[PDB]
């Protein structure tokens, strides 16, 4: 089934900041700043944690589009390949997500891979799940137009918060 | 000659609806809107069957242009190698076709891949016509600037429909 | 020291029309003009040759920018490796400059390669020369800031014209 | 610890000049001026030399950004891999510094490379350090948001000048 990471890092205050950092030129922020919301809230509505949303400086998790190197060890690489990343909770890169702007995302209207779902499974990883063996899990390790947390990924994230 | 896709997948209904969800840079809307009805059209004349064409949600055919990874299993590439795509007739991704926005697309008055050449051999898949052995098909497999069907390729969707 | 292409090939007409067909946003499309024409001039003045600009449809000469894949056999490849290319007179293709847009021109007030003296090499080959072995040619293999044709060059596009 | 280029190369004037000839999207221009001046003062106010910005044609140090090939033997290479490069002091391409524009670049505020560390970074070649084995010094071989020049750094510079 589902899987931690290697230790099992987890956010230990009640509340966890996160920002949107950068923004993708395929939607309107305000969508994207929504389906980040969205995503937060199906994990956060199963555990005993608590997100706030800041617009400046940084945050426990910074959230953002880019291309190529960014400031971490792992450069976005053009269009296909690698299509994201997030990593565990800790200090700072700790739980940070980023999406590759070399790639087409959407919010379900046009051609692209499903933000939502994405986003979903970035933060769930920025929220310590690691991937899961379970073929209906959010957190399976390969990637939508209408989904929600399986029973295995209910029963991770709940496991370690 | 011609051939099919394996099993003779196949549009069932006597209408096929159809639509354009993202455009070029490289050309004016209007202009690829008019480049697919024909190309659409030069298929459509030879056999007993209706495209409708629809401009929100989902349509049967899903048409458009992407950069990398898109929402299926086979992410674009960048300039060069890869330039296009489309899967046989069927439900979900079956009659999409996918164009890759990191090349150079002409309507025949500048430099670029000949769209509507290029959207008649694509859209051939989403009927369902594979690659043909002989060098006059728009179905063989390699790449405009004045072209028709050629009779291989009249048989074949003849055949099919 | 020079070379020609294979069977000498050359433009039989006493007039050659040549069109700029595309454009790249690293300069204005003036500038561009201007320099294809200087380039076009420096080989112009050594033979009984004339080149007439047209600014629409078919030239002789069909030059321009472009990304990856372009209706030719030779796409484009992104940033770096191939930066130009140009086929020898002839129908059709024949005598076209194409420019990959996925590199840096300059017209020499800023980074990026030499458009004039890229333009004179590529233009050389749109003419009938081939790669020199002279160092001091334009038409040495290899890439600008304040040049001239080389004695090289010169003799070459005599002995062709 | 530090270490210089194959044969000392250094500026040999009192005043060396320098011009940012071409910005990045990512940043407002005066923010990468700004931080470029910033980058120099920092090697600057350890030693006997002094910066001079020019705005217009060549001056010693060209500092600018750039996709694909740009006029030198390194052409860059798309998002990832190299980032940037610079070259010892000397005529010509000497001291010139040049950042792939590619990848993501940030004052500090976003995702991103983080500009005033690279700056400082290439610009440290541009004056003619190479890599240093302390992982202290700005001038170490790998790649921020809140740094100095280390002890080597300085100890470097002043041992050129
Ligand atoms: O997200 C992933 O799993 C991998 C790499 C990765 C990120 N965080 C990790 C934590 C542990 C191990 C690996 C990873 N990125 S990917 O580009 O291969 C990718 C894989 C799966 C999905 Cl669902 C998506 C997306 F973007 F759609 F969310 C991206
Ligand atoms: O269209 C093609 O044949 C191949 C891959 C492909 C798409 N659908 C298929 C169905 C079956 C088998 C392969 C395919 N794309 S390609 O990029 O190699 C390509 C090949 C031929 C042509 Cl004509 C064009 C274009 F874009 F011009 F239409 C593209
Ligand atoms: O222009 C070239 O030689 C090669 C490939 C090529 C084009 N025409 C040819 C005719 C015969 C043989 C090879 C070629 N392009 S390249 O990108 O390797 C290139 C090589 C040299 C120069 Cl100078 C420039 C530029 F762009 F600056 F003009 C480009
Ligand atoms: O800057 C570098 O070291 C290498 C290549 C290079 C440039 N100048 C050199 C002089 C001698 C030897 C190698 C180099 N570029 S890189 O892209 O690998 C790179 C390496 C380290 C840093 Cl810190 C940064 C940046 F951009 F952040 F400044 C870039
Ligand atoms: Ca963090
Ligand atoms: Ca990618
Ligand atoms: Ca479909
Ligand atoms: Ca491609
Ligand atoms: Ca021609
Ligand atoms: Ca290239
Ligand atoms: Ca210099
Ligand atoms: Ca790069
Ligand atoms: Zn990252
Ligand atoms: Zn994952
Ligand atoms: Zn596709
Ligand atoms: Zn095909
Ligand atoms: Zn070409
Ligand atoms: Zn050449
Ligand atoms: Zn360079
Ligand atoms: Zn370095």
């Amino acid at each position: 089934g589902y899987s931690l990471f290697p230790n099992s890092p987890k956010w230990t205050s009640k509340v966890v900041t996160y920002r949107i950092v950068s923004y993708t030129r395929d939607l309107p922020h305000i969508t994207v700043d929504r389906l980040v919301s969205k995503a937060l809230n199906m994990w956060g509505k199963e555990i005993p944690l608590h997100f706030r949303k800041v617009v400046w400086g940084t945050a426990d998790i910074m959230i953002g589009f880019a291309r190529g190197a960014h400031g971490d060890s792992y450069p976005f690489d053009g269009p296909g390949n690698t299509l994201a990343h997030a990593f565990a909770p800790g200090t700072g890169l700790g739980g940070d997500a980023h999406f590759d702007e070399d790639e087409r995302w959407t919010d379900g209207s046009s051609l692209g891979i499903n933000f939502l779902y994405a986003a979903t499974h970035e933060l769930g990883h920025s929220l310590g799940m690691g991937h899961s063996s379970d073929p209906n899990a959010v957190m399976y390790p390969t990637y939508p137009q209408n989904f929600k947390l399986s029973q295995d990924d209910i029963k991770g994230i709940q496991k370690l918060y």
